[PDB]
């Protein structure tokens, strides 16, 4: 029933590098495993000069690391991209400080209850509390049933191992 997002966003001050602090979804299946269709981290965000996102992210798949890239298309809404991976179909920006945190959420429009699936990204390898306070807050309205975080060192690794 019709998901908050950012109101102001600046897409271009979104450029660099990302660390995937957090994530949840609604369904478990989507998030549980490391092959998880979901289990996705985001290393680097592009945006285009023409307004676009480029999402530069790792994946698990055949038991190894994969690099990976999305192209989130813009709409009338500044907060809301439209994509083809994942099985989604769109992008959301929920919230952004552009120099400490981001959150986002990924979910498909034709099916929108199972397949929500939001993180919690930060500019450096660290646990950032107050970022994640934002993330938790921004969950309660949504019907979340996995939540997964990590460490300084998982930040660093290759797919978070
Ligand atoms: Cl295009
Ligand atoms: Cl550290
Ligand atoms: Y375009
Ligand atoms: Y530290």
């Amino acid at each position: 029933i019709v998901t908050q997002t950012m109101k102001g966003l600046d897409i271009q001050k979104v450029a660099g590098t990302w660390y995937s602090l957090a994530m949840a979804a609604s369904d478990i299946s989507l998030l549980d495993a490391q092959s998880a269709p979901l289990r996705v981290y985001v290393e680097e965000l592009k945006p285009t000069p023409e307004g676009d996102l480029e999402i530069l992210l790792q994946k698990w798949e055949n038991g190894e690391c994969a690099q990976k890239k999305i192209i989130a298309e813009k709409t009338k809404i500044p907060a809301v991209f439209k994509i083809d991976a994942l099985n989604e179909n769109k992008v959301l920006v929920l919230d952004t400080d552009y120099k400490k945190y981001l959150l986002f959420c990924m979910e498909n429009s034709a099916e929108p209850e199972q397949s929500l699936a939001c993180q919690c990204l930060v500019r450096t390898p660290e646990v950032d509390d107050e970022a994640l306070e934002k993330f938790d807050k921004a969950l309660k309205a949504l019907p979340m049933h996995i939540r997964l975080s990590f460490n300084p060192t998982q930040l660093e690794e290759q797919c978070h191992i």
